[PDB]
């Protein structure tokens, strides 16, 4: 029951950690590493994690999310998401950095807008786990960020991490109300 | 909440009458938010009656302080410290009721850097029967003025998000205290 991850969940992890969420830091960056367990299937997760156009679904603070006319969804599309946790609004524009469908791995960097000049780059991974009868899911987010040049100088890398955890807390609800729509 | 089931709605139909519903002022908005809480309604009601604790309920808190003298009674006032990332660093808010008797309680912000002016909050809380088992619903709303006619929906989208989480958060603690408090 504890949201924490279990020793046998660490464990299966490990690899995936390495692969996709190990950042080479620069100098004045730091990264922080986020985990989820959901009680849905992992397709389930994976089907709303990987819609770079409709990150609302999942996430907070969110005013619309905009994307080109015709989008075809794959590496180096962007899209520009309007942000209400800033009053007013906020526009950062976003580019989608890898998308692997086969191992349900998405990740994504801001490359404008507001917070451009934190070099803000994230990744999600969505995994299976199955123990007697269960299969549950667990996600990892991780992202790395430059930090603030100063004692308060706009330094809202907590707010980062609290809304990552939001965010996750917000998935969860929404795919496992999904699967109890299943059946 | 996750929704009002039309038995609870009917059932609530007074309390929303006394204590949730806004003459439709322009350039003001307002907003209801329910919750429901598997845990005792005085279980509920001991954690929201406390105006100089926000923190136990709500996100984003870093601190509050209250007078050297403190004595819980309308009129009284909290310096809210908000963590950094948001459109306010501090809050000052005044405790407008407080009815231990029928469980009400509300505020109005009347000071500090942001951008919620005249906003005001009431919160009740109401005890639930079916069968054998006993839960909580709270109902929160404010009226808040608005920037502009174009900037409303953002203003109610903003708070709309802080009030959904701070009553989730509210639910997630209140289950958590009833658990630990038996076994
Ligand atoms: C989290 C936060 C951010 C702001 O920009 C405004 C303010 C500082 C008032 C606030 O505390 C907002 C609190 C709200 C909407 C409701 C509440 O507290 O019941």
């Amino acid at each position: 029951m504890p949201s924490e991850l279990t020793p046998e969940e660490r464990s299966e992890l490990k690899n995936s950690i390495a692969e996709f969420h190990t950042y080479q830091l620069d100098p004045g960056s730091c990264s922080s590493l986020h985990a989820q367990r959901i009680h849905a299937p992992p397709e389930l997760v994976w089907s709303i994690v990987r819609r770079f156009d409709k990150p609302q679904t999942y996430k907070h603070f969110i005013k619309s999310c905009s994307v080109e006319q015709n989008f075809e969804m794959r590496v180096g599309c962007t899209r520009d998401v309007i942000v209400i946790s800033g009053l007013p609004a906020n526009t950062s524009t976003e580019r989608l950095d890898i998308l692997d469908d086969e191992r349900r791995v998405t990740g994504f960097s801001i490359i404008g807008g507001e917070h451009r000049l934190t070099n803000y780059k994230s990744v999600t991974t969505v995994h299976r786990f199955e123990k007697e009868n269960r299969i549950w899911t667990v996600v990892l987010e991780s992202y790395v960020v430059d930090m603030p040049e100063g004692n308060s100088e706009d330094d809202t890398r907590m707010f980062a991490d609290t809304v990552v955890k939001l965010n996750l807390q917000k998935l969860a609800t929404v795919a496992e109300a999904m699967a109890r729509n299943s059946g």
